């Protein structure tokens, strides 16, 4: 048997009993009359959702290799996106993934390190942040910008001065690309008819924009095909090609100038944005909880000081700020069921059988919003990661990046970004909100699948 679920109606399963709204607090509502585990039906399709910490250890850790498989859904084939990382199975996947994770360790990518990348990109932030002058501003721009020269230093070896155009257009189709994504009717809607796509224009421009940055990283391929030094590869690319020209003998191979191309939108697609909404939503609740800044800002000028840079090395020092950090990814749950798994063979879960192939959706937000774990997981608190004596406590249920075979390829970047960001930021200055903080709403804008801040401007003061 399959989990129980709510009864389907025929043709139309279980959709109309589900609040495509916030698709996550249904799934929390079922779980109160079905239990962790229970069977949903996509006009047809069954997918089984896993609900609570226990079931989802018990899957992505426990069996982690049979639920490492990616959900397809009809927009998969109609936005081209099975041929990188996120959206592959089998081989292409373990190959493209093991590759990816060695090349994205801190030195995996010849001498300058993936940290020095970010300590780079957080001087240029810190500068475009005076530029503002203490104006009020919306800092949406920016904050995405940094990210995504993180990318594209990683990918291409070299960032991006922020006017360069060629960084503004890239900037843009992403942009694009992903509000047109998170649109329910491209998400949901269109994924209830299997065959024809009902917003062809749509998928359309998607693709233009894709093929634009495509077409602009086989420009520097080239580049980085006359330039090649076999013994420093400085980059992404240089290590693909390594990686190519050492399967050559090996055809067909996963690794092609195809791929590569696929795996950087993957890269662009995947690094940017969620990111950007982090850093976003992590100054929006600085501004709201001032007490919160000043203890961050006492750890920065006491550990940090001001004639230099902040580093990871200073993480370990600095507890209270981990644990502001961690708080942010917890509260915030931007991905609120991850992305869709799918068990990769027939397998026995608990007293279930659920088929090979049978779509599976994980809750993240059952687990970072757990009221036992997290008491009172509602509110912001940066005390979820803090013992009695001030030291950050760690957390098994701390799952923003998911977990198991599938977790975040991006986890450690992710979380370099994240702290020398902010922390080079409350660095350099103070923040001050145009509305009273009083009045300011923190609480999450959710649109389907996916979580967002609301508006907000502020003052980035000096110090
Ligand atoms: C705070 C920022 C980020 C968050 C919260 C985040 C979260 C996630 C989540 C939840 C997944 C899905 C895991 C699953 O399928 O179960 C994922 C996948 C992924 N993330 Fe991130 N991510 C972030 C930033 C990044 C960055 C900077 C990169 C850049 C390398 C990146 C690369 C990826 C990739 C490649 C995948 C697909 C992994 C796979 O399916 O095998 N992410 N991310
Ligand atoms: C039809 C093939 C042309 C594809 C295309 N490439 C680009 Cl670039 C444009 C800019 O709008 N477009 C057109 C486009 C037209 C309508 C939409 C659209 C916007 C809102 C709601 C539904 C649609 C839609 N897409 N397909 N049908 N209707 C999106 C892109
Ligand atoms: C100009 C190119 C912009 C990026 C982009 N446009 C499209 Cl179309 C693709 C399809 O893969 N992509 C790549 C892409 C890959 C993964 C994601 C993604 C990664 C982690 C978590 C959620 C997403 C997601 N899926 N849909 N929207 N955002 C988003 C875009
Ligand atoms: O597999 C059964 C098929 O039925 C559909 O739900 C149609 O709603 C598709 O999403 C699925 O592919
Ligand atoms: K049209």
């Amino acid at each position: 048997k399959l989990p129980p679920g709510p009864t389907p109606l025929p043709v139309i399963g279980n959709i109309l009993q589900i609040g495509i709204k916030d698709i996550s607090k249904s799934l929390t509502n079922l779980s109160k009359v079905y239990g962790p585990v229970f069977t949903l039906y996509f006009g047809l399709k069954p997918i089984v959702v896993l609900h609570g910490y226990e079931a989802v250890k018990e899957a992505l850790i426990d069996l982690g290799e049979e639920f490492s498989g990616r959900g397809i859904f009809p927009l998969a084939e109609r936005a081209n996106r099975g041929f990188g990382i996120v959206f592959s199975n089998g081989k292409k996947w373990k190959e493209i993934r093991r590759f990816s994770l060695m090349t994205l360790r801190n030195f995996g990518m010849g001498k300058r390190s993936i940290e020095d990348r970010v300590q780079e990109e957080a001087l240029c932030l810190v500068e475009e942040l005076r530029k503002t002058k203490a104006s009020p501003c919306d800092p949406t721009f920016i904050l995405g910008c940094a990210p995504c020269n993180v990318i594209c230093s990683i990918i291409f070896h070299k960032r991006f001065d922020y006017k360069d155009q060629q960084f503004l257009n890239l900037m843009e189709k992403l942009n694009e690309n992903i509000k047109i994504l998170s649109s329910p009717w491209i998400q949901i809607c269109n994924n209830f008819s299997p065959i024809i796509d009902y917003f062809p224009g749509t998928h359309n421009k998607l693709l233009k924009n894709v093929a634009f940055m495509k077409s602009y990283i086989l420009e520097k391929v080239k580049e980085h095909q006359e330039s090649m030094d076999m013994n420093n590869p400085q980059d992404f690319i240089d290590c693909f090609l390594m990686k190519m020209e050492k399967e050559k003998h090996n055809q067909p191979s996963e690794f092609t100038i195809e791929s590569l191309e696929n795996t950087a939108v993957d890269l662009f697609g995947a690094g940017t944005e969620t990111t950007s909404t982090t850093l976003r939503y992590a100054l929006l609740l600085l501004l709201k909880h001032p007490e919160v800044t000043a203890k961050v800002q006492e750890e920065i000028e006491r550990v940090i000081g001001r004639n230099r840079s902040p580093c990871m090395q200073d993480r370990s020092h600095m507890p209270y700020t981990d644990a502001v950090v961690h708080e942010v990814q917890r509260y915030i749950d931007l991905l609120p069921t991850s992305l869709p798994h799918a068990v990769t063979c027939d397998i026995k879960f608990r007293n279930y059988l659920i088929p090979k192939g049978t779509t599976i959706l994980i809750s993240l937000t059952s687990v970072l919003h757990d009221n036992k774990e997290f008491p009172n997981p509602e509110m912001f608190d940066p005390h979820h990661f803090l013992d009695e004596g001030g030291n950050f406590k760690k957390s098994k249920y701390f799952m923003p990046f998911s977990a198991g075979k599938r977790i975040c390829v991006g986890e450690a970047l992710a979380g370099m970004e994240l702290f020398l960001f902010l922390t080079s930021i409350l660095q350099n200055f103070n923040l001050k909100s145009l509305v009273d903080p009083k009045n300011l709403d923190t609480t999450p804008v959710v649109n389907g699948f996916a979580s967002v801040p609301p508006f907000y401007q502020l003052c980035f003061i000096p110090i």
